[PDB]
């Protein structure tokens, strides 16, 4: 279980640096420095990083402090090996974004929201990012009156529009994704669910330019089930991207490292991804707890990669056992990949086993046999 | 508040006829004739009713027990003067539906489903019914293993694919609505919120034919605003009907009159429908509970009733005061309806009062005034 | 409405202060200095302050600095006529709390909060201060190993024995109030609901020392009823001090306005103080809305102070109707109040008419009558 | 992990029995014969039954028919070598108990729920059970003011010490453990955390009488940490008896198979017992789902015994490794058991390492190594 760079594990700047300040108390370790932040994943296993803009540049810095920032970021990109498959753009953390940036009331703020976004498409352009993933932290409301849906809905579109003629324009080779979860900060936000975000990106002007970036705990706040999200995504080929992290249920978005929270979900998880061809960066967007010292931050993230790297073994090993081949027979669940009408509208119409002639009570009485198959995984995924 | 019918409130069959049998616990209340429960809703002034197909006609019944109740039935609505707008089936009850109807593992039960969805939408079309509702209570599963997601999106598609062919074929002038809920009976059941449903509805083959119908209780089970998501349904055109009850907050569905659950949330609910146009039947879908016996079930929809009638008339009043229209201008209600960039991407991109020469620290100490807008709905919800 | 001293309203410091920093963005307004915070109540209508012990002296002042805050805070007392009833212990914001106070891990660390402790009550007795209220906001874990709850529940106990035994020792006529809430900060916390920290109590070597201080927020984010945990304190006599806000559901602590979140739920809590006798202090510990600026702080307050005024009219109109009084009786609301078996074990065991000659059809047709009910309080809670 | 009858599991006739029917849908097998239940679990390697009073024998049998009844049960007891450690009343499926039956508003009611238990406390001690479980699964209420819960809190007191003082009298040998959870079938159900049980037993005449009956599912279902309720009870000596299944969350009452729902739960619990010397009846209260015949019916208790056999043997495992026994002196879980202040008050009070000459900063920066450990649980759990 040593990850390998082939593995494509990112991890994002944000996560191993988080300093450990939560909504009541301070940070508990000082701040990193990129520069070590980019060697260190290197020599874990890992396979690129990730960041928002106020990550690698701090904000308001004078266009001499940018590029200085970028050239010691970049000669370290030069210096590991690893490259910078997604970006991101902070539109949550200054007091000016309160109320949101896409879909802030103020006019005024809006036009900067946009355009502190393009700024940092060239900058993820430049370092070569093939994902720019958009997470409206501080859109929604908190109050029934404050924000009109349908007008909130349409600022939405337009700046989403307003990116993709940017992006059409240059001749840049980017996709975005969008990044839901249905509160925190705010006490709602908008488009809370995978299936929400997939919605609202079929009335873009260019719907083949926009993906979904899903995660694991912002979906489980929603007691909504993960591996089920992530199976109507690949469905429609909107599968650009995905969060791994832990969640223990519905609550305040804890941020756990991948494998703790929910371990059948995450088991579950890793058999869809395997078994349909996810080739995506597998991106660990997490916090480890502000409790542990440097030490524990980089056991934290050693264990993202070193749990995945199990579950991909038992996931496998469960789908090569012909007694659990035998199994999904048993279940019918060859049947549920055949057509039900195959032979068309009339056929099923004129056929008489099928309504006049079906015998309900034979139907009724044969055993899903649900019970046996979930534990030949449980089995397998305890490996006893 | 004396309710018209020309308030075009409908109920069910079903909601009124509960008998109050419960998961735990045996029918409290004796089965009611559907002739008994359609004269005694024209008596406290309701507009129509509502059925599953096996509330009027039961189960298997031979073809003449089937019109003899259909024209029992049709002989009150001709003693009452009242429609039925929407009609919706069975599917759930009977234990060949355990596992769904349209998603059911097996293929000899999907055909089936099939043609007791086809058989009931030529009575509710005979009946004059201009909504067709589709409640897949039984699809999703229990275990992570159980139900292939990608394959049970396929063949609900492939059914609804159906139910739009045979509905164009025939020349019936009527639309599908779509009805989701996130769990109970199952764990989990596909399409799940108003979001997930609409995402769901734009990859039929014919998507002018199918709404979504929504739920109170069923959005408010996930944590879900309802005004909010019952303003991106009228924002793509998709408000086709709409299900009136109440709910305290995520479990079980409990089904509670409409007034009850959340009162602030059927407010700013009945304010938005009131302000935008919605022209729908405002149905009840409700339980009165089951420690009531007659007199507490009648008195409960003319609680339902007269709930509404109320809010509209506090909804109306906070929307006519002058100092109220002042109060929406202070928190800039109106620039939310303004357009952020008509003048187009090259003009925002070249103006500099939008980034170079934007007061940042002037602007996030504007107060958006939320607070004192609230209390005014408040005053004005409670009248004080 | 125009709250009177006579209603014995408090507010705290901490509360209208929030500079409105949150877990993801900065603080929208600038500190408050707490003789502005003084003054300004008392010219709403209210009765009193409450603070921690950071509040009014910062972490680490030198003895001469105590004082002259204490000195300028006081002067503002008499200035305003205005008292302290609560006081209570910052453990929690430092990062040597991180692991909670009484409970945390290491030795040197529990010692130290208990010292902090103790200083601080010596300053409440003197501001004359007849509660004293202990919220153990870092006290539990994230992780299953983290802490052995059974040695938790030892040091715990522990230093709330040994905070008995000093008021004791030294005259003071102060009784504690425990705080509950089930998560955030930390993702658990000990003791989570108000009957926990009942339980706790009654194990202490003095258990006529301390109550509980509740919080309506607190408790609804556990999908719990607040006026059900309202009820059993006042009937273990253990109702000290009560937190008056607002709160939507199951999520982070969002401490609204009192009359937010659930408005039925206020309702029926104003109900049951006022008609059990509660004289305590009416505190509001809540959070005006970081959009805000100063004159959407103190219009905020002014809501909590105008919306328990209007329930306890609306709650009292609905006592005084004789059409009420008579829905109570039929109902049999008063049955509940008499014994079931004055009479004994012996005549209950013999009773024929209790048993073998009890009608089990005909008491169970009987109608409880609650629908009729619900409504003539929601008659009287609309005032329609 | 062949489970023998020295492991002490038990199940319930109701469990295994469970006839598939749901709120929403009918029953899909068939009744079993309490005598086919017996014969069956000794043949899969468990220990003892329990039983509702209207499992053994239906409800208004006469008394010949109660004892046949009766003595078929016993010859299988003595045709299997099985026991029936504990037993319990069915209070909540007949519709004379649609309000509850202790807590049942009306006063003929609450008389024959109390002659409905005693006759069955008769049966229970006859057929040798030690415990005595009672869920009041029907006190509660749907609405704020159907249920004055200061009453109902005397009500049940009433019953339960009526019921102390019969065994008293008697000379029965048997403990009562109440069983609680938060909602279903009722809305809100009293008592409804482990911790809110324990606070009502101290308050009855005969404290030593009744411990908690806890269940897995019925504490997750608030969104609770059941390893975590597990040591309260232990730590004021009240666990009398243990519920074992799984729950995904907080939603309806799911029962799960134990092993399923939370893994890791199971397993810090599983944990917990082992390492305390818990030695009661390890009892499993789940349903095995409605889709399953009885073949699977069958399998799914045999999972329930063999997940209990696996945890149990990686539980040993992580306490055997001594790289875990450094691992948790690592994290000062020694330091944990030690007491505070052993010294007393006065030695803490004058000690200036604690206050005045202790260093916060170098405290504050020692690292508590948590995720380090977790990870080796996690490498304990998965056998990596
Ligand atoms: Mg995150
Ligand atoms: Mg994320
Ligand atoms: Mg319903
Ligand atoms: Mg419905
Ligand atoms: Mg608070
Ligand atoms: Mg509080
Ligand atoms: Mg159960
Ligand atoms: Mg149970």
């Amino acid at each position: 279980y040593q990850p390998t760079p082939e593995d494509r594990f990112t991890f994002g700047l944000w996560t191993v640096g988080w300093q450990g300040r939560d909504p009541f108390g301070d940070a508990t370790r000082r701040a990193l420095d990129p520069v070590e932040s980019v060697r260190r994943l290197a020599e874990l296993g890992a396979h690129g990083v990730t960041f928002h803009d106020d990550d690698l540049i701090p904000f308001g810095s004078s266009d001499s402090e940018r590029e200085e920032h970028v050239k010691r970021f970049r000669q370290a990109l030069d210096d590991t090996g690893m490259k910078v498959p997604m970006a991101t753009t902070n539109l949550f953390t200054h007091p000016v974004f309160k109320d949101g940036g896409f879909t802030a009331n103020d006019r005024d703020v809006r036009r900067y929201a946009l355009r502190k976004t393009i700024r940092n498409i060239d900058l993820a352009v430049e370092l070569g990012a093939e994902t720019y993933v958009a997470w409206g932290g501080r859109e929604g409301a908190e109050s029934g009156g404050a924000k009109d849906v349908r007008d909130a809905l349409d600022r939405m579109k337009e700046a989403f529009d307003l990116l993709g003629e940017y992006v059409t324009s240059q001749g840049y080779d980017i996709r975005f994704a969008i990044e839901p979860k249905p509160n925190e900060p705010r006490g709602d936000i908008l488009l809370p669910t995978v299936g929400h975000a997939l919605a609202f990106i079929e009335r873009l002007e260019r719907p083949e330019l926009y993906g979904v970036n899903p995660e694991v705990g912002h979906e489980q706040m929603a007691g909504l089930n993960f591996p089920h999200g992530i199976a109507q995504a690949l469905w429609a080929g909107k599968l650009f991207h995905i969060d791994l992290n832990g969640q223990n249920g519905i609550k305040y978005d804890q941020d756990l490292r991948f494998g703790a929270g929910d371990l059948r979900a995450a088991f579950w998880l890793v058999d869809l991804l395997e078994s349909a061809g996810y080739s995506g960066p597998r991106h660990f967007d997490f916090k480890p707890p502000r409790t542990e010292d440097f030490d524990g931050v980089w056991a934290s993230a050693a264990g993202c990669m070193r749990n995945y790297l199990i579950l991909k073994e038992r996931a496998a090993a469960f789908r090569a056992d012909p007694e659990v081949q035998e199994a999904l027979r048993a279940s019918r669940l060859d049947e549920l990949a055949r057509p039900t009408a195959a032979d068309g509208l009339q056929a099923l119409l004129d056929d008489r086993s099928a309504f006049e002639e079906f015998d309900v009570d034979a139907a009724a009485a044969r055993g899903m046999a649900f019970e046996r198959l979930d534990q030949l995984a449980m089995d397998h995924l305890l490996g006893a």
